[PDB]
Formats: structure tokens, C-alpha cells, sequence
């Protein structure tokens, strides 16, 4: 299926990845929304959660904004395991330790279906 899995007020999911994208950790949220296990997730890249309807374009200016060391935010759309989508808002923050890049970490909570009638013309315009 590829409906549609409405999610609640205080959907909060978050997860840690490396400097490669390879996720290191993953709250209980983003367990069940995603549908796999934490042992699934853990040194596995953040795109198997990525549903192929996002375009190429919003992952290539996150990697430049957070390689400058700089947050980034977006509206993204995702996939579970049986293949269902939802929206979120990403909020990617790299982690700093000793002055140093360590990573990046981050909290999505649930997108409002009006940064998704704004940014669908724009991602079939960008992909
Ligand atoms: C903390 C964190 C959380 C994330 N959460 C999500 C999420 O919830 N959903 C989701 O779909 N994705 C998420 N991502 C992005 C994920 O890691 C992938 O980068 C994304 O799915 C795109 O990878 P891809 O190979 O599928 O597409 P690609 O074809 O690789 O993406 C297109 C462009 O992305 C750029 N890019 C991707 N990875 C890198 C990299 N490591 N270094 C430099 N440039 C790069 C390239 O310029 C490339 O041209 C997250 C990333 C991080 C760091």
C-alpha cells in the first residue's frame, strides 16, 4: 500500500546518524512509525526511510547546508516497511564534540498538510 498513515499531535521521532548518514540511533517513535526495529535501523543509511517520490534536489541541499555547519529544515516525505508514506518536517542539527562535526541529529514531528500542498508543485519541479 501506498495510503497515507495520518500521525497524531505528538508524534515526535528522532533519531542520530554518523558523518555518513548511517543511522547510530533511533527513539521509540520512530520505531513504530517506521516500522523497523531499532537493530534494523542502527548501521543502516537514513534511506530506507526515504520514499521515491522525494526528490533528489531537498537531500543534495541539506548535505550542503549541514557540511557548512549549519541546521537545516524541510518538509519530507517517507516510507514505512510495509511502504506506506507521511509527511514530517526534518530538523537536522549537526552535533559538535570537542570543536569537531561528531554528527547529526534529528527531530521530526508531523507535517501540516499546508507545507505539503507547498512544496508538492515544487518537488515534481525539482526531481
Ligand atoms: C540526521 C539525518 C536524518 C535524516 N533523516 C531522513 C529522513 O527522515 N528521511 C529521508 O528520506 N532522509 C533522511 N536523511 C537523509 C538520508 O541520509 C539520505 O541522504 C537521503 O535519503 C538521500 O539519500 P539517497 O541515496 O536515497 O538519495 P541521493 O541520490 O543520494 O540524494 C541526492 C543528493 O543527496 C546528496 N547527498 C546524500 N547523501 C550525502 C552525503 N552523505 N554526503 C554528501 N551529499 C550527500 C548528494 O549531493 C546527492 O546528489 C537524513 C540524514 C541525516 C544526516
Amino acid at each position: 500500500t501506498q495510503q497515507n498513515t495520518p500521525l497524531a499531535d505528538d508524534t515526535t521521532l528522532m533519531s542520530t546518524t554518523d558523518l555518513q548518514g548511517y543511522i547510530t540511533h533511533a527513539n521509540d517513535t520512530f520505531v513504530q512509525v517506521s516500522g523497523y526495529t531499532l537493530q534494523e535501523l542502527q548501521g543502516q543509511p537514513h534511506n530506507m526511510v526515504r520514499h521515491p517520490d522525494m526528490p533528489k534536489a531537498v537531500f543534495a541541499d541539506m548535505w550542503f547546508t549541514l557540511k557548512k555547519g549549519e541546521p537545516w529544515s524541510g518538509i519530507v516525505k517517507n516510507r514505512r516497511k510495509n511502504g506506506d508514506h507521511y509527511w514530517v518536517r526534518a530538523n537536522v542539527v549537526p552535533m559538535v564534540r570537542e570543536g569537531k562535526i561528531s554528527g547529526y541529529m534529528s527531530i521530526r514531528t508531523r507535517a501540516t498538510d499546508e507545507e505539503i500542498a507547498a512544496v508538492e508543485p515544487l518537488y515534481k519541479a525539482l526531481n
